[PDB]
């Protein structure tokens, strides 16, 4: 079964038959369509056939499939298996399983650099120091002085899910929110839940607009522990517009490195649970999101009347109008300071030569569009016009439930 | 199996019901989702399924369910399938399948007005002047000086699929598309193709850019004829801007009617190849897409350009600030001329009004999220953060093959 892509501004069409490989299911029917829902313990009997699959995969991308290395190998996973009901990965596959989640990641518009990901084996960590040390050299590698890295640091994998390794963040570098008696938010209005724990284990919040948080980090199932990463490893960039001099006034900064880390990597059926990756911004995601997304900081009002806009009536575009200075000023800023980012339109225009590489050389590229596409400007993206097959692959970064809501508490 | 929709941007969850109504299908599997696909004759056993189904929402909304009436219907239809393999909807059902296949269009955004619909049967036409006179009334009333009011006009339903009645026009009104030797092209690159065809049946274009395209006719199955739209029935907004007055001389105007000419209509099992529909524009689409849109007018460059913006490299978003400009012009003259326009910040902001609406009267509202988001500034409006459900009511507005493709010469 063969399938068609089109892209509508250019005719081009490829052809996927890569989607046959789909073990994963997407939520949709024949008769409901789920692609804008954000989110549509294991044991031996079902873990084999996932280790077998992915072994068969490993070996069949260095070429020797069927060969006496493949098969001791599987060999070698089902007596670990049938003895041990777990089985470890060697460095090689986990190396390949991580650069092929990245891979496999449909919502990903930076994905034409997956196979260029540094990654960190942190599977002989056993504490939450442990965990905070491998954070830092993790941090500190992939910042390199503003001359972004792509890395990922993998914890040890779940084992009877009652000894799980969690960062708590849900990025190693985010400002803290505060909910005012008053009702207004100082600082980031998406971090006030997470800013709120970290307080009651023990923080002291110094209270301002731009606090990085600390790290909350959880070992082999124990309770989390409180950890500040050092100033010094977290660069962060100052926001200035490159024509309007009072845009500085705002007191605007952002950190450079994003790094996720609540996500959960799966590899041949096996769990990591704490995976924290990171590579660089698009200049959207912070200046159309992390400041202009009414649930944010909200600056869109503030810049609007300094540019003395007509705020009165939305048809006067005062709206999309900040939203351009500020993405203006982010990507600025960024490159003022040789920190790496990039627009948006280098981006989709990479993804797109990325995606149609992938069709020729892996048979498909699967792509999430209510992602991919962004966030501003979307038609005059070159993803936009781009037909997009969404189907689920494995190796995957999955999402998982807050640690506050399942962890089980020692004292 | 009650499915529940998330606002992250307010936490507003909906429960949908809806959907548990559906019939027809969406091209997406368990394995693969097609929601960024833009593109996934009838028996008498076919048939009276359909129009029980129909029939039976119908007289459920008049609140007449399992009366003498609906039973009374039910079966004088019944007879008229199994006499004369199809049958006519009495004009309360059309106009009510009409107001319904536009209610269950999950790509528009504009569909909070969907009860207000003017419906225009024109089932009685004959030819394809007589198509002509019904679609210039159309025009006339939907235009309303400026005024615009919502209207579809219907056309004798599909027989035999022999005797088709079709606009071949995509829209009721649109810009000719020259390609010059030069090598590009000049007046409207997406209607090249269909302003060739007008020429090459007869047409003569007078090879300016704004020419607006004749009409092609098809009536009962016949070869289409070729008619001009009176010019004082096509109302059209010169293009300036309200601080730029170096704006004007780029030389832009646009209609004021959005009519779309090349859909099918499906009631209750019925085929109504020939059904323009109007109502009118978002801002968005004639600016970020009418004009800016690389595969049409893509006059981008040339607005950046006297903005005096650095066009050197990308990271400046000097194509984002040109694109804000241009669609801050087009609302911007619209209104001045009094034309009805809708900028998206309003639409999107209506249509989740009307999702809410929707969920609390009917259960579900079936929504594309690919094309409910605005070609602009997607999330600093509200749909961009509402989650959702896609999928397929009737009855409803359909695709069809282009006719010189089909039509039988
Ligand atoms: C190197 C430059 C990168 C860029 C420019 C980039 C860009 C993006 C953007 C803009 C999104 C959309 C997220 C949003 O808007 O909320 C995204 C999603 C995602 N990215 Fe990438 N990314 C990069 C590197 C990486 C790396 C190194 C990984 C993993 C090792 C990764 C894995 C993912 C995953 C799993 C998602 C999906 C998140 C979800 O499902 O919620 N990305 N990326
Ligand atoms: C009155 C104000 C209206 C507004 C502002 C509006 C807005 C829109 C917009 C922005 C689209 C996106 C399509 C594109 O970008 O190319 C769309 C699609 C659509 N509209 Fe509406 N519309 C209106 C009235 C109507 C009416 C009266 C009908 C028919 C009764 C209708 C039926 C449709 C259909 C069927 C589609 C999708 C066609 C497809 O599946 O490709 N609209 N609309
Ligand atoms: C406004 N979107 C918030 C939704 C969201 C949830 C999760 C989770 N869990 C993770 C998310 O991250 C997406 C992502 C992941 C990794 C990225 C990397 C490594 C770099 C980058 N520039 N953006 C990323 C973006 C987003
Ligand atoms: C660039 N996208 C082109 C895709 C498209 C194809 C067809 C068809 N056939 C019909 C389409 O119609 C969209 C549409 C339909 C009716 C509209 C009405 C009645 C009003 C309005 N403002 N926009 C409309 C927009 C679109
Ligand atoms: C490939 C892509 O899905 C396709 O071009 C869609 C995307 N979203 C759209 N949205 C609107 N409003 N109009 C369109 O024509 C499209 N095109
Ligand atoms: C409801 C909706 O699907 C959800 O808010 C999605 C839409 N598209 C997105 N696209 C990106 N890049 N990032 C996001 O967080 C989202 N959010
Ligand atoms: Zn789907």
């Amino acid at each position: 079964r063969f399938l068609k892509v089109k892209n509508w501004e250019t005719d081009v069409v490829l052809t996927d038959t890569l989607h046959l490989k789909s073990t994963l299911e997407t939520g949709c029917t024949e008769h409901i369509c789920m692609g804008s829902i954000m989110l549509p313990v294991r044991t031996k009997d079902q873990l084999f056939p996932l280790a077998k699959e992915f072994l068969d995969q490993y070996y069949s991308s260095i070429k020797r499939f069927g060969s006496k290395a493949h098969m001791d190998r599987l060999e070698e996973v089902n007596k670990e298996i049938e003895s041990t009901s777990t089985y470890q990965l060697k460095d090689t596959e986990l190396i390949y399983g991580a650069k092929h989640a990245w891979r496999n990641a449909s919502r990903c518009v930076g994905r034409i650099q997956w196979s260029k990901l540094q990654v960190f084996d942190a599977r002989d960590c056993t504490t939450a120091h442990g965990m905070f040390n491998y954070i830092c050299n993790h941090v500190k590698y992939a910042t390199n002085k503003g001359n972004l890295r792509s890395a990922i640091t993998i914890f040890p994998q779940r084992t009877d899910g009652k000894h799980d390794f969690r960062v708590w963040n849900s990025q190693l570098i985010r400002y803290a929110g505060y909910k005012q008696p008053d009702g207004s938010t100082l600082g980031d209005p998406a971090n006030v839940q997470f800013t709120e724990i970290c307080i009651q284990q023990g923080w002291k919040a110094p209270r301002g607009r731009f606090d990085v948080l600390p790290l909350l980090l959880q070992a082999n199932g124990n309770d989390p522990e409180l950890f500040q990463i050092p100033p010094e490893l977290v660069l962060e960039v100052p926001i200035r517009h490159p024509k309007f001099d009072w845009f500085k006034d705002l007191g605007l900064k952002w950190y450079g490195l994003p790094a996720v880390s609540n996500m959960l990597l799966e590899i041949g059926g096996l769990e990591f649970s704490a995976c924290p990756f990171s590579g660089w911004y698009m200049g959207t995601e912070i200046g159309v999101r992390d400041y202009c997304d009414n649930s944010r900081y909200n600056i869109l009002e503030e810049v609007a009347k300094k540019m003395d806009l007509d705020m009165r009536k939305t048809s006067s575009l005062w709206k999309d109008q900040a939203l351009v200075e500020i993405n203006i000023a982010v990507l600025y800023s960024f490159q003022s300071d040789k920190v790496t980012i990039v627009d948006h339109h280098s981006a989709t225009e990479s993804f797109i030569k990325h995606m149609e590489n992938e069709y020729r050389c892996r048979g498909g590229c699967p792509a999430d569009w209510v992602w991919i596409v962004p966030p501003m400007s979307g038609s005059i993206t070159p993803v936009f016009h781009q037909e997009m097959l969404n189907y689920r692959l494995t190796p995957s970064f999955e999402y998982q439930p807050d640690p506050w809501n399942t962890h089980v508490w020692k004292g």
